[PDB]
């Protein structure tokens, strides 16, 4: 109402202007970086304004769980490293007069630091409601603009001193910061089975020209990973009948779209291509199990958030480490993986949009499972 | 909760499977039409099941305004004509054994008829909550799947007896049916200035190789069209200070994204191209006025839905016909219009996604303005 409604119009207009200019390169345009820098400083200038204006603010579950801030800080450090490498390679290829190109790393780092500190300190459950509402939503647009900026950049990344140390963790940072700003804007007025999966999950990462068996080892572990989660979550779904947070549900269901799309694109490619090798069947089973475990785990968490009881503790403990080993490969891995052969045929654009949502989903899942385990 | 939550997972899975298969042609795939037909019949089979199961239902502003059903029926008739032309040209080029190609028109027509009648009769503000919730959301997926099917089809339409009578009104039908199903799912448990614009708006449509003045006449009328709306809505915004529905706001703001994106893409193209002719300045002014009038009208409607008073009656009356003449050109016109020259350079894909939202926005606007005028 009023300023609250006006802020969204300001947010979408900044976003829509950015989104149009994000795809400037495909139109056959480096002016996007200048726009990206401009919104970063102004958002940062509001943050530093707020960091001293927060004294005026008569502040006051709702404060935001620890995992949010932890992931925020971690991915902020990752963005710091990313922009350090960026400015390093820019200074290595120092020739063009354009400065916005080298300013974007520095301004991005400054923005990351100030936003991280501000979100860390003020996430706890005021005054200047007109400016703050227009301030938080403007910062929301900046995170989404740089997110879609990075998505396009790595999508077209295919085809000297930076050693191509690309870190898509900035995308994960933008989503983590966006939800943290969202919640603040809303209040303006024997489980040892998972342990064995840690070693084998890391061993294949250490292990990974590839052999036919190497694909099987990677897929078989993944298949038995989701296959176990498909039935323990189903086991958790049937035991809840014995013992019978809007944004949490939206984030859980919403982030699941990332894994749904890649799996659905995988099964479509598998059936259309109709391969005869075991690789196609492995892909089909892996994607189907991914979708099934995602749906069942989502239902389990949604129902949960609304001796004997130790049974549900073990599976939640089991899925806790099982999810973590499922997050290592996306966070640290290769998007054009050898696992997908018929899908890459390049589909990296689909992977870039989708994988961070799965990474986002994993962090929400483990925190939710930990939340009900201690309860 | 429970079946209500399970339905959305069913809806998105059908949608996501469809969305992946919607873009099958670009992957270098007519199996999408078979999938489109399959979900249509099953959704239709639920409708005819519901049309006799509604007797069991103990039914009971919330019933849905008249404009929704009216647009639904109109665009359903348009879809009937479209599929009639489709099956006609298919029977004209009758050679391939594939039947799904010719079945899709007939099944689409049957689905349109049954869905139109069902939405017309049961939109009024039960039993079988498990099936109905999974039924409405399944129908929601079918409308969105065919919407994105049509969007891609006309996007790639560029480059004998059907005479290419393409009717994008099916897209408008899908959005109209989707919101009608959405609201049902939520409740499971001197203004003569506009008159002059009618003639000039139709005259240019009758008038429209083109001349330089022809572009000016088309743009000047559009500029003075929005320019008047930019200040009367502003006039309506300042008089509301003298005299000081969630889904309505979302639809109004959400449908505005269509006109925002094309205008924002226009201004980006205008400034980047930097043309010297009056055409570029006309485009820039037209798009800026579009964005400004959209924002101001949205704010005016949002505030409104929450002698002397005759002043706001006239402007709402003025915008009533002013919006209508602004809906004729998108509903009946050419997407690669001569107005955009630097933008087409082909950007028809952007136009196809965006214009129906403006058409949707216009219908919501006129109904809302009529709603407050009678009040």
């Amino acid at each position: 109402k009023g300023g609250r409604l006006l802020s969204v119009l300001l947010a979408v207009n900044v976003l829509l202007l950015a989104c149009t200019l994000i795809s400037g390169g495909a139109f056959n345009d480096t002016d996007v970086f200048a726009l990206l820098t401009t919104m970063m400083l102004l958002a940062a200038l509001w943050i530093v304004f707020y960091l001293l204006r927060t004294a005026r603010c008569p502040d006051a579950a709702h404060a935001g769980p620890i995992w949010l801030r932890g992931g925020l800080v971690l991915f902020g450090i990752c963005t710091l490293v990313m922009d350090v490498f960026k400015t390093g390679y820019y200074s290595s290829f120092f020739e063009c007069q354009s400065a916005i190109k080298i300013l974007h790393p520095i301004i991005q780092a400054v923005f990351v630091i100030v936003q991280t500190y501000f979100l860390w300190i003020s996430a706890k459950d005021h005054t200047h409601l007109d400016l703050t509402r227009c301030g938080l939503m403007f910062t929301l647009a900046t995170n989404l603009a740089i997110w879609m900026a990075a998505v396009v950049d790595e999508s077209v990344h295919q085809a000297q001193q930076g050693y191509f140390y690309l870190y898509p963790f900035n995308i994960e940072y933008s989503l983590f910061a966006s939800t943290m700003l969202y919640v603040m804007w809303k209040n303006v007025g024997g489980p040892v089975l998972g342990l064995l999966l840690f070693v084998v999950g890391l061993a294949v990462f250490i292990l990974y020209g590839h052999t036919r068996q190497a694909l099987v080892i990677y897929y078989s572990f993944n298949i038995v990973c989701l296959g176990l989660m498909t039935l323990v979550s189903l086991s958790g779904s049937v035991i809840y009948r014995f013992d019978r947070r809007t944004l949490d549900v939206a984030l859980l269901m919403g982030a699941a779209l990332g894994q749904y799309a890649i799996s659905y694109y995988s099964i479509v490619a598998v059936v259309v291509g109709s391969p005869r090798d075991l690789q196609g069947a492995l892909n089909l089973s892996h994607a189907l199990l991914m979708i099934a475990q995602h749906t069942f785990q989502n239902v389990f968490i949604i129902e949960s958030l609304h001796w004997r009881r130790r049974c549900l503790k073990d599976i939640s403990l089991f899925l806790l480490l099982c999810n973590v080993i499922l997050w290592i490969m996306p966070a640290f891995g290769a998007r054009p993986h050898f696992s997908n052969t018929v899908e890459v045929d390049l589909w990296a654009a689909i992977v870039n949009i989708c994988l961070p949502f799965g990474i986002f989903y994993r962090m929400h899942a483990v925190s939710s499972l930990l939340e009900v385990y201690v309860l």
